[PDB]
Parts: structure tokens; C-alpha cells; sequence
């Protein structure tokens, strides 16, 4: 029953995973309701048929002659890449670095709790420093790595990258078609040319505007509004964590913070409830210990 992920890095994925699948949703069940997502204002002599051919081509086409209005039609696929990649770091996270720290936090907490049952007999009342040995060898060769603290910083970094891809793409495609609701499309290039019949220009007008709009700014609020949360996220570890076995926590609490000590000892704060925490909540001593 032990916890792997810190409570602010749930929110944030499951924000960053659902929202761009909820917006799909909310444009897939109009379209669908709506009929075609485009008209046409057609002339009067062109029966039915013609006109749900001058319909389909020009949604097909989406050119605007008199310039490209490309990202209408593939607004849900774009929305459904950016899940996969909101997914990816999580999928990172899940087959990188949970199996060691798993045995790691396993390993710390079971010995962590042999000390303090030791220590008690000491208590009732100096064979103590080195009255564990494992827990300053072990200890000392993790300090010396650098195995998965360089996978929590790389997620943290991943999402920032992609959260400013999604702000590139955004802003540089999405702004110029911003209030252009109606284009002049052409269906007399190809073959169909060199018939009178047809006029030259036929009106169309987007029928999906506003869900287009409101996409684009919930979306750009939302992604503005995660990016201080994972920030503060990934800039957590840098200042070193503070609150007989903690004595010699504190004896090596020094030296540049980035180690995998940094990530274990937040993990093992967000975990307290795991152990006996009677001492925790009630921040002489000896004599409170006792009972």
C-alpha cells in the first residue's frame, strides 16, 4: 500500500492528460450533431446534387482564394497528439525509475523502523553510531549516484518542452485565422473548368468558428495556468530538505543537493504515515519518548 507519486504531480497529469481529450470531445459531438461543419451559398439553378458536391469540395479543399485555412480541418487530431504527448513522460516515469525506488523506499523504511525498535530499549533507561553500519555504507553509495534523479528532472523538463511546443504551435498558426469565418473557395481548377455552368466563386462560410475560438483560449488558459505548479515541482528539490537514526540523516545533510538522496528523503516525507509518526505530531524529550 505505498504511495509512488507525489500528490501535486497526480493533479498535474491527470489535468495535462484529460483536458485535451475533453476538448476533442466537446468538438467531435458538434460536428457530428451539426451535419457538414461548412455551407455554401450555392446559385439557385443547381438542383441538390451539385451543391453537396460544391459542399464536399470546398471542405475538402479549404483554400481561400482571394490563404490557407488548413488547421480547421485537423483540430481534433492535433488535440488527440497533444494526450500522447502529455502520456509519454508518465509512461517515462512508470517503466524508469518506479522499480528501483520501490526497494529503495522498501529497504529504508523496514530498517528505519528495526533502528527505532532498537533505540527503545536504549530509551527506558555510546554503542550507537555504529550500531548500524548498512545505514551509513547504503547510504553512501546512493549519495554518490545520479541514477533517477535525472529522470524526475527529465519528465519535469519534457512537459515544459512540450507545454511551449503547444504554445509555438498555437500562436503562430492558430492567430491568423482568428475572425475569418466566411472565404471565396473555387471548385473551376481541374477538369471542371471550361464550363459555363459553374460560376467562378462560390461563398462558403465556416459554421464551427466558435468552437474553434474557445478551444484555442481554454486551452491556452489552461497550459498557462500548469506551468507554475511544475516549476515549483521541479525546482523543489534544489533547496535541501529539513524537518538517533535522523541524527545520522542530518550528520550527512550537506554538500550540492543533486543526489538521489534528495528524491528518496521527499519520498519518504510524503510517506510518513507509513511508519510509527507518534513522535511527528507532537513537534524531558526522554521522558515524552516513554510512553
Amino acid at each position: 500500500g505505498l504511495r509512488l507519486e507525489l500528490p501535486l504531480d497526480r493533479i498535474v497529469k491527470f489535468v495535462a492528460v484529460g483536458s485535451p481529450l475533453l476538448l476533442m470531445s466537446l468538438a467531435f459531438a458538434q460536428e457530428f450533431s451539426s451535419g457538414s461543419p461548412i455551407s455554401c451559398f450555392s446559385p439557385s439553378n443547381f438542383s441538390i446534387r451539385q451543391a453537396a458536391y460544391v459542399d464536399s469540395s470546398c471542405w475538402d479543399s479549404l483554400l481561400h482564394h482571394k490563404k490557407s485555412l488548413w488547421p480547421h480541418k485537423a483540430l481534433p487530431y492535433s488535440l488527440l497528439a497533444l494526450a500522447l504527448l502529455m502520456y509519454l513522460p508518465v509512461l517515462l516515469w512508470q517503466y524508469a525509475a518506479v522499480p528501483a525506488l520501490s526497494s529503495d523506499l522498501l529497504f529504508i523504511i523496514s530498517e528505519l523502523d528495526k533502528s527505532y525498535n532498537r533505540s527503545i530499549r536504549l530509551v527506558q533507561h555510546k554503542e550507537r553510531y555504529f550500531e548500524f553500519p548498512l545505514l551509513e555504507r547504503y547510504l553512501a553509495c546512493k549519495q554518490r549516484s545520479h541514477s533517477l534523479v535525472a529522470t524526475y528532472l527529465l519528465r519535469n523538463s519534457l512537459l515544459l518542452i512540450f507545454t511551449s511546443a503547444t504554445y509555438l504551435y498555437l500562436g503562430h498558426f492558430h492567430l491568423d485565422v482568428f475572425f475569418q469565418e466566411e472565404f471565396s473557395c473555387s471548385i473551376k481548377t481541374g477538369l471542371l473548368s471550361d464550363e459555363t455552368h459553374v460560376p467562378n466563386l462560390i461563398t462558403c462560410r465556416l459554421t464551427s468558428l466558435s468552437i474553434f475560438q474557445i478551444v484555442s483560449l481554454s486551452s491556452v488558459a489552461i497550459y498557462t495556468i500548469l506551468v507554475p505548479v511544475i516549476i515549483y515541482n521541479l525546482t523543489r528539490l534544489c533547496r535541501w530538505d529539513k524537518r538517533p537514526a535522523f541524527d545520522l540523516l542530518s550528520r550527512k545533510m550537506l554538500g550540492c543537493p543533486i543526489n538521489d538522496l534528495n528524491v528518496i528523503l521527499l519520498f519518504l516525507r510524503a510517506n510518513i504515515s507509513e511508519l510509527i509518526s507518534f513522535s511527528w505530531l507532537s513537534v524531558d524529550f526522554m521522558t515524552l519518548l516513554a510512553g
